[PDB]
């Protein structure tokens, strides 16, 4: 089917922690990450791009499921400009999408981020998920505006879903939102590491991940996997399956990372909100 | 089967280079690394720990082979505490375990790491080894409280089995140990990379890995890589066979690492000795 | 078959940017990086290594697709000296060398790499390519003296075949170098990650790896990645198919790599010079 796709570039405020701090970060459709884009395998996706006339910087838009010209398609618009593109999915898994104006770098960090998710023709190819999550990680840099501080790679934290501690109540108090599921059912992990620069080895404490997709095409399948790496700009499938109530805690596994905040909790419940991971709940704000 | 194991925290020093160096260890039953667990696919393992009560910190064990609830089965015991929990080793392959206490890098850095091996149920799903070696690498901080340093990733060195160069009489004198087989022998490597931050990109000079298992399992085979990538927190096991005479050298090929310790050389002759990388002789102490 | 392969280790000031500024470099024969050496699998490499009289330090030779005696073949020659030993190409894919002397973080950074090609024996193993390129990435230091800079992972730049934005003609407009391809054919990349220290995080923007093969094994082969990791001292063969006419931009997606260097335009054009990319233009220098 053919898919209409319309995101706007916008430079706002938005919280990256727990007590409410606030930074000023470039953002698609005013939220860091940006939307949930979802289609299936062979859809035909029209994306539009408006970039706000309120803000400062020219925007573009880089999806890792699209197959085009970067020098055309992928160009930066001015403030007050808009700009479009048409491309098919072609290939199965879940997909990293970013600006790719200059420097992305900056672009990147300051929170214009998402993920495509392409739904493999063949809905028999994945084996039926329960439950569906999305976590993207990203580094937090203190000051949005040092470049030199991002090329050094010093960044303050590295978060998942733009927010230190987010999905973790266990070490953060005042964390407000954790991942859900009931034992023995499959829960799907759409991870996307945005990067700009570092790696994510992603573990599952007590637990272990029944099965993972490279770019979630379900021809690359691993099994039984403790930890999986996923490089800077790179997008995995992974799935997580408990035998007992309690929770897991989905890590960085390279340890000052989690330290810094990258850590989500998943809690194993029979009484589990049938609401969660499911519809619109899959990337939990 | 069932299998009990107990281990014991221990707060002691132990030498972390081949000129006696010491420094104040974080530990299980004494040693850096911990004692070598191994069991097969599908047995039932009761854990016990003991927090010794001369320690001055709270410890736990978290299993990589367990799936568990990270909240009661992995938490922090007192010293003179003793904690018990069982689970059933259900995938086959190599895994890593630690302490996951506050804070976990510090833990980890300070010696509180090991492995364990679980032996397929199908003994054949894996191809028969001649010999059997544990090398887990970890990073060496000069100072086991500064953990500032361990944060901004500052490390000394980087090791296998606790010790610098330990098992490269090549390169350091000072040196007594290193790995023995015989050419044509099937030489099965079980790696770990603790951490607690860095990467390891593992090759062996002058040789190929015959067959990569990632987390250990015969479902993950790969062939014929000269390097394999282990993040922070991960384990693979890794074939390695000589046709001739002389000598390997087994790398973190990421120079710096290898440089600063992450070299392991293993000898390949016609008269090696029948007792190496067999038995209780797999982690060479 | 068997094959002659003779290189000299010597020591020449070389360029590593586009405005043309030069390094005092340690080269295989007397360009950075070496010469591509390209043999079957099963074929006998009789090998030769003569270090220049003119040559203030030791050099060594360190192939990937060897298996031999780190001692006694990849041993350190003095200038004027020469070095001969054979061995056999047993495993097909594409292979990391290197100069393997004391220290070998210096003598990497300072150009002694290369790639050596073994095609398969089985020519239907591989889907036919229209088009092949070597990409070797590496870190450029600003000093080729400071060992301590090397140790402490201080780079300038991360570089592509030797040169700061060498495939890189719509960021630098001085730079004079492309990858040329026609929409539709399949265009193969040789990828070497040289190092000596960083990891890179390989994506082409606009565009999806079709199929990757872990050390260019066709056993190992992964399908429609969006990026792929390859370690130091490790290499990959990545194959790529443009739907359209206009630009990929082959990356290392760690955007501080990227940013300094990294990049590689691949032009995509109905007319594309039919020499580029084959015979002795796929390392394009
Ligand atoms: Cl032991
Ligand atoms: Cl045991
Ligand atoms: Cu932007
Ligand atoms: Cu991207
Ligand atoms: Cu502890
Ligand atoms: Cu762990
Ligand atoms: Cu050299
Ligand atoms: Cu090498």
């Amino acid at each position: 089917k053919t898919v209409q796709v319309t995101l706007h570039a916008v430079e706002t405020d938005v919280a990256y922690d727990n007590k409410g701090s606030t930074y000023r970060a470039w953002t698609f459709d005013g939220k860091v990450p940006g939307p949930v884009v979802r289609v299936t395998e062979g859809d035909t996706v029209e994306f539009t791009l408006i970039n706000d006339k309120n803000s400062k910087n020219s925007h573009s838009m880089d999806f890792h499921a699209a197959r085009l010209d970067v020098v055309e398609d992928f160009e930066s618009i001015k403030p007050g400009e808009t700009k479009k593109y048409t491309f098919t999915a072609d290939n199965p898994g879940v997909f990293f999408y970013h600006c790719g104006s200059d420097p992305m770098i900056q672009h990147i960090a300051r929170g214009m981020y998402g993920v495509i998710i392409v739904d493999p023709k063949d809905a028999n190819a994945l084996p039926k998920a329960d439950r569906e999550y999305v976590l993207i990680q990203a580094e937090h840099y203190e000051n949005p505006d040092d470049k030199t501080a991002m090329m050094q790679n010093k960044w303050s934290n590295v978060v998942f879903n733009g927010g230190v501690f987010k999905y973790d109540p266990v070490h953060d108090s005042e964390a407000t939102s954790w991942l859900q599921a009931k034992p023995g059912e499959r829960v799907r992990i759409y991870f996307v590491n945005a990067g700009p620069n570092e790696l994510s080895s992603l573990h599952p404490i007590a637990g272990i991940w029944d099965r993972v997709y490279p770019s979630g095409n379900p021809k690359n399948v691993q099994y039984a996997l403790q930890s999986y790496l996923i490089g800077a700009g790179d997008a995995a499938t992974l799935d997580l399956i408990s035998p007992v109530e309690g929770a897991n805690a989905i890590v960085d596994h390279s340890m000052r990372h989690a330290h810094s905040g990258a850590i989500a909790v998943i809690m194993f419940t029979n009484d589990a909100d049938p609401e969660a991971g499911r519809g619109e709940n899959i990337l939990i704000r």
